[PDB]
């Protein structure tokens, strides 16, 4: 039960981006579900910072939060955009778009 | 109310690593607090992936979650440590350690 990568299917016509992207529909976005906590798994990758957080958190949980888990390395896809003179051109890798890796953070 | 650098001053001795960390006693790490939702700010600097993720969290809230903020960029602190030895020797750049820039992931 701890920082991992899960599926997440995105489709473009749900978050509005229908209208300058034709192709694909949906793709596969991935996400970061999981606890930051001890005992700490052995590839979270975790900071220093997470970790020193983490503990505050547990001594103090009113004031401060925990570490979050969030992607810390992400891929490109391929997009089919309308370019803004209505031609069809593909953006081969378009960055940032899928989760590789997750981490405490 | 965007996310953001805000203080947060870490004492040794709460989180159990007095006995390996003779000096500072205390340190700022800071942390990073504030909503990652639209309208964004100009600096939270984010991913096209949390930019996807908090959008697929306002059509699906209790499926997906949102984007966090979460420190970008980190910074080294000095401390003075007990080596196994037993001789306080000095980590001039303990890195990791404080945030320098916060940002939505
Ligand atoms: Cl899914
Ligand atoms: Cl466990
Ligand atoms: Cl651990
Ligand atoms: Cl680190
Ligand atoms: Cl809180
Ligand atoms: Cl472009
Ligand atoms: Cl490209
Ligand atoms: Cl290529
Ligand atoms: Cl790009
Ligand atoms: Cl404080
Ligand atoms: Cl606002
Ligand atoms: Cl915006
Ligand atoms: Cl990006
Ligand atoms: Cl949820
Ligand atoms: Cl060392
Ligand atoms: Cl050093
Ligand atoms: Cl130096
Ligand atoms: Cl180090
Ligand atoms: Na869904
Ligand atoms: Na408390
Ligand atoms: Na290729
Ligand atoms: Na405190
Ligand atoms: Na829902
Ligand atoms: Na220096």
């Amino acid at each position: 039960s701890h920082c991992q990568k899960t599926s997440l299917r995105v489709n473009f016509e749900d978050i509005g981006w229908d209208s300058w992207i034709i192709a694909p529909k949906e793709y596969e976005a991935y996400e970061c579900r999981g606890g930051c906590f001890f005992p700490l798994a052995d590839d979270v990758t975790p900071t220093k910072h997470a970790i020193v957080q983490t503990l505050v958190h547990l001594k103090f949980p009113t004031k401060v939060s925990k570490a979050c888990c969030v992607p810390t390395k992400l891929s490109p896809i391929s997009v089919l955009y309308k370019d803004d003179m209505g031609v069809p051109t593909l953006k081969y890798h378009y960055e940032g778009m899928s989760v590789a890796e997750c981490g405490c953070r």
